[PDB]
This record gives structure tokens, sequence and C-alpha cells, in this order.
């Protein structure tokens, strides 16, 4: 459920297998998607600063320069077999159909799909954990591999009775 941010950041810092974490903001800029003077909306610009993101190797020359819902699927069936992603959470693929996000639907994400490019975000969703501020401090994963797949593999315990 939702995290506060100090702890998504320390549990972050933790993962070995999690080498690159950064805002978004950052990451648009490094793979120049904007630019300093880029001109965006306050909220929009909030979004990326607050938002954040993490990969296992650092894909900024991999990301180097349509419905938001059909890009989504899309971006589903390219998981193939593979599980354990937040976006395919209460979700059925079978062949080029998906059937059953309410935060990858917002108009934040929507700019964020124009700015990427199709192609991009497709593979945005996949190879990053992207966390963002649904309240004052308060984040929710909303694509990539599940956090908890990292904690568990991390820190290794068989039984407990209880581990948030």
């Amino acid at each position: 459920m939702l995290t506060r941010k100090e702890d998504l950041l320390t549990v972050l810092k933790q993962i070995s297998a999690l080498k690159y974490v950064s805002n978004l903001y950052e990451f648009l800029l490094a793979t120049e998607k904007i630019v300093q003077t880029s001109e965006l909306d306050t909220q929009f610009q909030e979004f990326l600063t607050t938002t954040i993101i993490a990969s296992e190797q650092n894909l900024v020359e991999n990301y180097k320069q349509m419905t938001i819902k059909q890009v989504i699927d899309d971006s589903i069936i390219l998981l193939g077999n593979k599980q354990n992603y937040v976006q395919q959470i209460g979700t059925t693929t079978i062949g080029f159909y998906v059937e059953y996000r309410q935060t990858l639907y917002s108009s934040n994400f929507r700019n964020l799909l124009n700015i990427f490019g199709e192609e991009d975000f497709k593979y945005f969703l996949i190879d990053f954990l992207v966390f963002t501020k649904v309240e004052q401090n308060g984040y929710l994963q909303v694509a990539g591999v599940c956090l908890n797949q990292y904690f568990s593999v991390q820190v290794k315990q068989k039984k407990w009775y209880k581990n948030n």
C-alpha cells in the first residue's frame, strides 16, 4: 500500500540489485527528452520531481532522445509470461488482449507518454519501478516489477509474524 518517501528511499538504497534510482525529472534531463528551458506546467513539473524511478542498470543511453490505454495494453503484452509487475495486477492476458491503472490514465502520464514517444514509454513501464506521490508523503508503485520481489531477494527470510 502507500509508503512514506523516506521509507521508500531507504528500502531502495538497500537493494543492491537496483543500481539506478532517480526522480523522473532528472532522468528525462539526462536522456535529453526535455531540457532546462522546456515549457512545463507546475503540476506536471511537480509530478516529474516527486516521481521516483528505479532500474537494475543505468539505461540512460538506451532512452536517449495511439491511446494511453492502448499503449499500456501493448506494454503488458510485451511482458510475455513474466509476472509480478504492478500493471499486471487484476489482469488476464490472452494473446493481444488484456481484460480486467487509474494513475497511468491521468494527464500526467499522458503528457509523459507524449514526451517519451510510444515505443520508449512501453518499455519504460517494464524497465523501471515507478513510484508516484499520491498524497502528502504518500507513495505508490504504479509500474514495474513489484518492489516486494526485490526486498524478498535482498532480505531473504523464511518466516515472520509481520514485516510491512
